[PDB]
């Protein structure tokens, strides 16, 4: 509206993904860029050198700007700040060559910036902040404990991967950006609705980050459904990617069904109507951002 512009998703090559999802780009995207800069500067200040890109993407839109385009402008910078730290902390958790000395050495710095993000969120919106802290902690713990599990189906993998990829974490941030809280009743019913959305987000990331994650497998755990399909079905990269592409399309359709099924079995409030809409923008934003984000695409990298 006055906070985001509608963007024609057909102007992008999405490999058949994102059909019937609308795409929006936050008008205050510079605040997301500012949040990511400050987070990266604090990382070098308290942790160590930067070794990768996070949410930044000036071509197709900052991660926060397209994934969360309904965010209130006064909350976009902090959300992007949090996500940028999460982007960088994510690769630390996946690392397999980190010495016990460096892990001890970086523990206090990681703690400081984590506590800095939680404190700022609590000071702005306490109810929303508590959900962010809960999901953030659950994602880190789940990743730490379960990242080495050998899954033998995409279904089993996704129960872990939806948490590892940060889908509830990002949902909690999106609610904070809306200044929105759900009742425990609404929490219960909407959990079933957004499960295929979480899976679409997780598998879409696998699709577009597989090349980069294969490049890092010498030093990082490979958590990717493309690899799983390759092993269990004895397929090469593009054939496995096609199967994941098809699986993404299935989850995308299932999400649209559950949104409309919710609307049928339950006159919804305009709050829940906004919630449903905001969730669909995660799908289109995550998809378009992953197309040429420097994080996964080296010929878009700089500096
Ligand atoms: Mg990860
Ligand atoms: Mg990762
Ligand atoms: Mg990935
Ligand atoms: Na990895």
């Amino acid at each position: 509206s006055e906070t985001s512009d509608l963007v024609d998703i057909s102007r992008f090559d999405t490999h058949g993904l994102g059909a019937n999802y609308k795409l929006r780009r936050h008008k205050f995207e510079h605040l997301a860029d500012t949040g990511c800069h400050k987070a990266r500067s604090d990382w070098v200040k308290y942790i160590g050198p930067l070794t990768e890109f996070g949410g930044c993407n000036h071509i197709n839109g900052n991660f926060s700007a397209v994934v969360l385009p309904l965010c209130r402008p006064d909350r976009l910078e902090l959300i992007a700040y949090v996500l940028e730290f999460a982007f960088l902390h994510d690769s630390v958790l996946e690392s397999e060559n980190t010495s016990p000395e460096s892990e001890v050495q970086a523990e206090a710095g990681l703690r400081l910036l984590y506590e800095r993000c939680i404190s700022r969120l609590l000071q702005t919106d306490e109810v929303c902040a508590k959900k962010i802290a809960k999901t953030w902690k659950d994602a880190i713990n789940t990743t730490t404990k379960d990242k080495n599990v050998d899954f033998q189906s995409i279904e089993d993998y996704l129960e872990f991967r939806m948490i590892d990829t940060g889908a509830p974490f990002v949902e909690a941030l999106m609610l904070f950006g809306l200044g929105m809280s759900l009742s425990p009743q609404e929490d219960d019913a909407l959990g079933h609705v957004i499960r295929p959305c979480f899976a679409a987000l997780a598998l879409t990331n696998d699709y577009f980050s597989f090349d980069r994650e294969i490049e890092e497998v010498d030093t990082s755990t490979l958590i990717n459904s493309v690899a799983i399909v390759m092993r269990i079905q004895s397929l090469d990269i593009p054939t496995a990617k096609t199967i994941i592409n098809e699986t993404i399309q299935k989850y995308e359709r299932e999400f649209l069904r559950r949104i409309d099924e919710y609307k049928q079995h339950k006159p919804i409030s305009n709050k829940i109507e906004q919630y449903m809409e905001a969730m669909t923008y995660q799908i289109s934003g995550n998809l378009v951002w992953s197309l040429n984000c420097p994080r996964y695409n080296p010929d878009y990298r700089y500096g």
